[PDB]
C-alpha cells in the first residue's frame, strides 16, 4: 500500500481569515484542501478524545509578535508537522476525523470504500427493494477493484458490505466526471475497475468513461436486458467482447454519441436484439445487422451516411427507422423495407420530390418525417408527398401533422388527373 504524505504548501486569505493550503499525496494520486486553524483545532480535539493523542501535539490557538508573514509561516511549519505526525501514527486504518479532514472519503481508496459501505449501509437494502438505479463513480469502483487486488478480507467488512449489496444490484448507472476529479489529478476515465463483482445486474447506463478500461460486465451475462454506453467508446466490440457466450438476455443495445465508425464482428454476440442505438457516432455504411432477426427499432441518425442502396438485404423485418440527420439525397434502396412502419428522414439533403416513390408503395408505412430537407420548400409539398402514397394518402402521418381532409380533398383530384 502507498505511504500518505501531506505538505502544508502555502495559505490564502478567506473573508477575514488565514487558511492553510495543504497538498496531500497518495501514491500517483494527489489533491489539495484548505483549512483555517480553528479546523485543526477542532480536528485536534476529536483526535484526543477518541484516539489517545498527545494533548500537546498541535500548534498554539494563541500567536503574538511584531511580523504577520513570519507568524504565518511559523504556523505553516507547525500545521505540517502536526499532520506528518498524525500520518506516521496512523499508518495503518485512518480516523473517520482525519480521513475526512484531509479528504480521503473523496480520494483515497480506503476513504472512498469506506465512504461507500457507510452509504449503502443507510440507503441501500432501500434503494435493491425499490428497484432503483443506484449511481456510482469509476473512483468507487476503482478503490473496491484495487481493495480486492490487494487482497483486503470480506470478514462483515466496508468491502463485505459492498460486495454484498453489488452481487443483488438490477439497476446500475456509472457517470464519470470529464478531466481532472474535483481539487485532485485523479484523471477517472484512465481508471481500470473490474464489475464481476455485480452477478445479477439487468439494466446497466455507462456515461463519460473508457471502455478500454471497463471489465468483467459479463459476469451479468445470463440478467443483462438493457445497455447504455455513451461517451465512452471507439467500437461496439470493445463493449461487448472482453468461444464467446452471447449476451442472450440482451435486448436493448444504446451505443449512441460515440466515435463508432463501423459495425463490427460483435454482432454476433447479441442476436437477441430488439431495440439498437447507434446515433451520433461516424458510420458510413450499414452493414452485418442481418441476422439480428428480431431487430425491430434501429437508430442511425446523425451519422455520416449517404446512400441506402441495398439496404433490405443488411437489414431484417425493421419496424421502426431512424436516418436523421445523415447527408442521405436518394431513398432508393427503401422500396423493398416492406415491414417498415416509422421513418425519420428529417435534417437530410433531400431534394428531389420524386424520391417519394421509394417509399410511397410501403405497404405499413404510418409515419414519414421530412422536417429540415429542401423538399419541404417545394409549393404544395404535403399533398405532393401524400399523393405518392395512393390510396394509403389516408394512413401517414407526415411531419408530424394531421392531415386534413382538405388535403385529401387535394390529394384525390391530384390522383384523378394522374389516372387520366
Amino acid at each position: 500500500e502507498p505511504a500518505k504524505e501531506a505538505r502544508v504548501v502555502g495559505s490564502e486569505l478567506v473573508d477575514n481569515y488565514t487558511v492553510y493550503i495543504i497538498q496531500v499525496r497518495v501514491g500517483s494520486h494527489k489533491w489539495t484542501v484548505k483549512h483555517r486553524y480553528s479546523d485543526f483545532h477542532d480536528l485536534h480535539e476529536k483526535l484526543v478524545a477518541e484516539h489517545k493523542i498527545d494533548k500537546n501535539l498541535l500548534p498554539p490557538k494563541k500567536i503574538i509578535g511584531k511580523n504577520s508573514r513570519s507568524l504565518v509561516e511559523k504556523r505553516r511549519k507547525d500545521l505540517e508537522v502536526y499532520l506528518q505526525k498524525l500520518l506516521a501514527y496512523f499508518p495503518g486504518v485512518t480516523p473517520r476525523v482525519l480521513a475526512h479532514f484531509l479528504h480521503f472519503h473523496k480520494y483515497e481508496i480506503n476513504g472512498i470504500t469506506q465512504a461507500l459501505a457507510e452509504e449503502l449501509f443507510e440507503k441501500g437494502e432501500q434503494l435493491l427493494q425499490a428497484g432503483e438505479v443506484f449511481e456510482i463513480t469509476p473512483l468507487q469502483l476503482y478503490a473496491v477493484t484495487e481493495q480486492l487486488q490487494q487482497g483486503k478480507p470480506t470478514c462483515k467488512t466496508d468491502l463485505g458490505h459492498i460486495l454484498d449489496f453489488c452481487c443483488r444490484l438490477k439497476y446500475l448507472k456509472i457517470q464519470g466526471t470529464e478531466g481532472p476529479f474535483g481539487t485532485s489529478n485523479i484523471i477517472e476515465q484512465q481508471l481500470p475497475f473490474d464489475l464481476s463483482i455485480f452477478k445479477s445486474l439487468h439494466q446497466v447506463e455507462i456515461s463519460h468513461c473508457d471502455a478500454r478500461h471497463i471489465y468483467g460486465l459479463e459476469a451479468s451475462k445470463p440478467t443483462l436486458a438493457t445497455l447504455s454506453v455513451r461517451f465512452s467508446t471507439t467500437s461496439m466490440k470493445e463493449v461487448l467482447v472482453p468461444v464467446i457466450p452471447t449476451w442472450q438476455a440482451l435486448t436493448t443495445l444504446d451505443l449512441s454519441h460515440n466515435c463508432i465508425s463501423c459495425i463490427d464482428e460483435s454482432v454476433k454476440l447479441i442476436p437477441k436484439i430488439e431495440f439498437l442505438d447507434l446515433s451520433h457516432n461516424e458510420l458510413l455504411v450499414v452493414d452485418n445487422l442481418q441476422h439480428l432477426y428480431n431487430l425491430v427499432h434501429l437508430d442511425l441518425s446523425y451519422n455520416k451516411l449517404t446512400s441506402l442502396e441495398g439496404l433490405h438485404t443488411k437489414l431484417g423485418n425493421i419496424k421502426t427507422l431512424n436516418l436523421a440527420g445523415n447527408l442521405l439525397e436518394s431513398l432508393s434502396g427503401l422500396h423493398k423495407l416492406y415491414s417498415l412502419v416509422n421513418l425519420d428522414l428529417s435534417n437530410n439533403r433531400i431534394e428531389q420530390m420524386e424520391e417519394v416513390r421509394h417509399i410511397g408503395s410501403l405497404p405499413c408505412l404510418e409515419y414519414l418525417s421530412l422536417t429540415n430537407n429542401p423538399v419541404t420548400t417545394i409549393p404544395d409539398y404535403r399533398t405532393k408527398v401524400l399523393a405518392q402514397f395512393g390510396d394509403r394518402a389516408s394512413e401517414v402521418c407526415l411531419d408530424d401533422e394531421v392531415t386534413t381532409q382538405k388535403e385529401l380533398d387535394t390529394v384525390e383530384v391530384l390522383k384523378a388527373i394522374q389516372k387520366a
